[PDB]
């Protein structure tokens, strides 16, 4: 990574090992995406490729990630056309999509783009593309849909809310659609007892009020 | 985090892993709140969101935390109205509530608000809101009330005090109300033997005197 | 903590985790007090409160510690009366007892008192009070008294000395009283064989001479 | 290693231990090669030889690695003929192939070549040769060929893709040949149900479309 | 500790934990003394007392260590008489024996004696006394004497040499006496087969020659 | 150790613990020698003696190591005769053999010889002697000879090569003799099937060609 006088560091064994263990244990659970970002703070494309390629197994998801990264690289290419000509002594060459992904750019070039003034944060751009692919994978590997989360007859409300917001965290929808799902399905798909209790509260009750209301049930 | 010449560091694997393990092991026990603060010392909103989002499961509590943070952000908004206009070259833009929570503010902007003179410690404000939500969760997940802690007939006084001050630590009440609870319930709800022994001591005996008095019982 | 150009650091996960594990494993054994001090070297009151509050369970002892700290704070208050008036631009405000314990003083104020010339080491004062309370707890949780340590008929002398100086380490008495206890009880409460062997040595034999004399027995 | 003011560090116990454990656990799986590179970032030839020689067992593969490194060293020799003569006071001696591999060059000489201006990155050259040998080993120890990966009658498509791209990751072929293998064999060697489903999609469907199409099957 | 611009550091959790585990696992085996020294490199008397007092159990040995340290302190006192008078502004006070052992000297005073020019390395003096006591303990807790190590009839020579030099490492004797013990007892107390084989070699054979000679036996 | 502005550090707990565990687990396997060197990079004689003396058990091998180091010290003595006279203010005293081994030289003197211009790297000289003794031990504790490694009738070629180059790694012979052993015994001592297959390849086939040729067998 690069940390602040900015200097370049090699990726630590604790970081890489921690990421490998995260993929081994949690597979592709939503919390993997924050952890990944946390473990890639200030990373060069070389460090990002290091983290991705250090994963054994799950090669279907890693190939999908490759294809997503390729799409984003092509979009960057058509959106940023490269200008032909010799680079000046005090200038950097324009990065291609494959240069953002650390495929066709050396570590020195990445340090150059990231640190030198008028910069291009290639590491955070690549990280953005990676996170897009990771969210697509998280969608694909979520078994349940939010529309099928229903409270059991004897299920405590709290556990049902845990399931609901886990599945909702796995759903691929904008925050307004998520807001609608909380607005409708949560109270809609509760068992009749808690459903009546919550319906009596009014359409503007917080989750704390709702959980306190049905905690005895 | 940011540590003192102030410099910005990435969050360490030991810190994040330690927090994840703390939530996995202790669930939402009161001691989680100090640990959290200890693990968030000098953190930017990005690090705080990193710690919160790295938690799998307990998504009901995490959603409640989101709603609490939203309330505090709205209060900050109405209390700090944003002034329209272009920001000067040597000035920072006024942070909104969503900027305090790291939702709508970049890492660079957070470094700017935290370090630059005439500062706004957005990390400690966000941390304050988070701790409010965490205390609400700790209340909700405490099964017992302080009014029901009663010493058993053969229960040693020391264990009863452990239960009493654990449950009391989970109670949501001001320090004066807590002082009243220690003043009344502790001696009130002991078994008749220790109750008589303590009643003989006088209304101004320390906990050490009380525990030494009933340690034989 | 603060370490030497003096700079302020956040408390490390290894330190806090190590302390939590120390309390979990050793409960309130005497060696906990050195370890604590070792883990609090150069700590601010915020770090000390962090270590104390990160302890789950043992809430009777933690409450006793709170009461001891309150007593010491009151003594500091009556011994150091606060002078009313506005603080000068280049001066610190006088710390109250609650400011020493990190209850009513910010981290910035603690850094100020500890680092600025003509200093007040509030961290080491608070640490002193904490250690007083910890010694009181160690007394209360010691089951045996030094007067009851007696060598068994077939017990090797070495194990009896281990028990004797463990219990003695738990005793609350000045070093002169401890010197008297070593002078009298150790030889007094040995089994008749080793008791005769030691009595033949003279009143001025070292522990090495005494243990070598009875190692065959 | 050497990290950026560039300074020379000794190899850390976490790095060497991590590499030894990687070879012990994963044998010669493809992900070993990225990890190795990650653990050798900025390494001198002494550190590379340290990592290679610290491996017990697998001595057939380590000998093959030695022979590959010898071939690359001979090629460097014939491609870079050494010029006879005394080295100037402010100049470095021309490195031989055995000097790149850390066999006949001191640590001081390696620091000299790597740091001094007009440099020769001997560590990354040696690392390149090592990675060539490692890829040859990875080929030799891959049991299956890509031409034999066939979906089972009841095998979910996702697992079949995992096998396919694992074996493909082990294959020694250019990226164009790999592109042809994905273009032909993946759809070719699926079971008739998924084979028909995929054939209906068209010759230009992404892996995400293909996996979503057959996830019910 | 203090490490080189010399600066004072707090003792690390890895060091203290490592020492505690060393005493827990190895009790008082000879290798404990090097480890201790390694873990106390550049330590102040506060760090040394920290390591010693962090040991639970073995309180007989720790008390013996206290008595040894007291003897050495008294010898330092009579050998270095303190001169009465006020200390100059740029001078240190003369350290007493109790000041060397960190009993009656603050951390600041220890830093002063150790760092300031014309220094007194109180940490290494205290460490020397501690190591004297530790060697006395190692003698006391060694069960066997070197005079009783005898090779079994079917015991391989190598194991007998392991026992011999372990027990010899535990013996309290000068290096000339140890040289005599190797010169006499090793060949003297071997079984008749190896005894004849070694006697044929001559009085000037190395341990390698001796072990190679009897490795078939 | 000493690391580059050169500064002296204390040996880390991870390094010493790692070495102790290496000896405990691998005994005296060849890979111990690289690891040792890796863990002693930039070490003073005090650190080397620290690593050697921290080893419990294996005291026959450690005594042999002592005797080897003594031989090398005597050779250094006769090869470097000490010149009598007083040392100048800006000069170092000539190191004896016992000074190289950290027996009769303080840490300060070792820092002096290693850092001061016109230096004598006493740490790397001592390390060289130690490695000589370690190689002698590795020879003595290798049970098999290279002349007895023979492929089984049903043994895969790859495992036989593993045994062959392990035993060969344990052999004490120059690289030309090793080259002859690979040239003759490897093909000589294979089973008749693989022996014929390899004999058909020609006297100039690489190990990769040989292993690929017999991998079906
Ligand atoms: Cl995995
Ligand atoms: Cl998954
Ligand atoms: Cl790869
Ligand atoms: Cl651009
Ligand atoms: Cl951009
Ligand atoms: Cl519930
Ligand atoms: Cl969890
Ligand atoms: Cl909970
Ligand atoms: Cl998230
Ligand atoms: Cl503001
Ligand atoms: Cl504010
Ligand atoms: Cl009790
Ligand atoms: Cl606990
Ligand atoms: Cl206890
Ligand atoms: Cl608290
Ligand atoms: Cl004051
Ligand atoms: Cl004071
Ligand atoms: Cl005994
Ligand atoms: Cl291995
Ligand atoms: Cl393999
Ligand atoms: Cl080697
Ligand atoms: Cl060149
Ligand atoms: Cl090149
Ligand atoms: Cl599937
Ligand atoms: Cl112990
Ligand atoms: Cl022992
Ligand atoms: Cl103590
Ligand atoms: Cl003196
Ligand atoms: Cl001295
Ligand atoms: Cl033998
Ligand atoms: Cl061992
Ligand atoms: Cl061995
Ligand atoms: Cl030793
Ligand atoms: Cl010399
Ligand atoms: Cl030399
Ligand atoms: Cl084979």
């Amino acid at each position: 990574p690069i940390v602040q006088q900015m200097v370049h560091q090699a990726i630590s064994p604790r970081t890489l090992n921690a990421w490998v263990k995260v993929v081994e244990e949690k597979a592709f659970s939503p919390e993997v995406i924050p952890m990944f970002s946390a473990l890639s703070e200030g990373a060069t494309p070389q460090d990002l490729n290091t983290m991705l390629n250090s994963v054994g197994g799950h090669q279907a998801a890693m190939q999908m990630l490759k294809e997503t990264i390729n799409e984003e690289a092509a979009e960057w290419d058509r959106l940023h056309p490269v200008h032909a000509g010799p680079i000046a002594p005090g200038q950097m060459r324009e990065p291609r999509g494959s240069d953002i992904a650390g495929i066709t750019s050396t570590l020195q070039e990445q340090i150059g783009w990231m640190t030198h003034n008028a910069p291009i944060p290639v590491g955070e751009i690549y990280k953005r593309w990676i996170i897009l692919g990771l969210n697509k994978i998280v969608r694909m590997y979520s078994p349940t849909s939010i529309l099928d989360i229903r409270q059991g007859p004897k299920e405590p409300f709290r556990d049902y809310v845990d399931r609901f917001y886990k599945t909702l965290r796995a759903e691929q929808a904008s925050q307004e659609v998520k807001n609608w799902m909380t607005e409708t399905l949560l109270v809609q798909n509760a068992n009749p007892d808690c459903k009546t209790i919550l319906k009596a509260l009014g359409p503007g009750a917080t989750l704390e009020e709702m959980m306190t209301a049905c905690q005895g049930v």
